[PDB]
């Protein structure tokens, strides 16, 4: 997804 997470 994104850095750590998606929703970014």
């Amino acid at each position: 997804g994104c850095p750590x997470q998606p929703w970014c």
